[PDB]
């Protein structure tokens, strides 16, 4: 009854061979995933729930179909891959606090991240390739306190109780991203969460379009018509005139196959959310 297609995943992210389950490998897989499979919410934007977080489902979409996905799909996929390689992986859930006002109400658990034990290394590592444009680009120690360097900007974990907060030093300013606990979550709990993010009419991922990817030199983030690119020394902002140009970017810049949404009128839906 099947067997995990580890090679097909490695292929999708521009790698080959079979690596040791060690820290170097973890860094390499994260960087390759970052530049290869984009963040995207086309399914929930178009009314297609993200309901099934099985390995079969996630491989079918993100590996076999040249689609990206959102957090549950990204970290879901990478979690399966890492376990197959010999890492030990717990799935964690988190509340997003990025740019939220001070006494804003508690957010829902909408984010899934990984806590990974690496053979030959002490403690555990926070791995997150699913947060979008500002996602972690290296694994970091799941250790509260210290500023940690990454392929890009410094990040830091702090703890108040069992609640951990991840922050990024973004263009000089520390910005909280999300909070989480270290309680391992079963698949079904993640699936309830993904049902919510992918179908609730108030969800950021149902009300507009988000597409992102992160290379060695740049973070790319598209929300509606607005493309923001953060590079060393400069930021670029491209404001697309219409959905036609947005679709061209989806296909041509971000490499997403819209042929897989044939029959749904992607352009007409995109045309509705240019400014949301």
């Amino acid at each position: 009854g099947m067997a995990m297609d580890l090679g097909g995943y490695l292929t999708r992210i521009g790698l080959d061979g079979r690596p040791r389950p060690d820290l170097g490998t973890l860094h390499a897989i994260v960087a390759a995933h970052n530049r290869s499979i984009p963040f995207e919410n086309l399914d929930p934007l178009l009314g297609i729930p993200v309901a099934d977080l099985s390995a079969e489902a996630l491989f079918a979409k993100l590996v076999d179909r040249r689609r990206g996905g959102y957090c549950y799909e990204h970290n879901g996929l990478l979690g399966y891959v890492l376990e197959e390689l010999g890492f030990e992986v717990e799935r964690l859930s988190g509340r997003v606090v990025w740019m939220r006002a001070d006494d804003a109400p508690l957010p829902a658990q909408t984010h899934n991240v990984l806590s990974v034990a690496v053979p030959g290394a002490d403690g555990r590592y926070l791995v997150d390739v699913g947060f979008g444009g500002q996602t972690l680009t290296s694994p970091i120690r799941l250790e509260a306190g210290p500023v940690q360097q990454t392929r890009h900007e410094p990040y830091r974990l702090t703890r108040h109780g069992d609640d951990h907060t991840l922050a990024a030093q973004v263009r000089g300013e520390w910005q909280p991203l999300y909070t989480f606990t270290t309680e391992p979550r079963p698949r079904i709990d993640l699936e309830v969460g993904s049902w919510y993010v992918s179908t609730h009419p108030g969800s950021h991922f149902v009300t507009g379009l988000t597409v992102a990817v992160v290379t060695d030199d740049a973070r790319y983030n598209l929300r509606g018509r607005n493309l923001a690119v953060h590079r060393s020394g400069a930021t670029e902002h491209i404001r697309f005139d219409s959905a036609a140009q947005v679709l061209d970017a989806i296909v041509n810049r971000f490499g997403i196959d819209l042929g897989d949404l044939a029959g749904r009128d992607v352009q007409a839906r995109v045309a509705e959310v240019l400014d949301t």
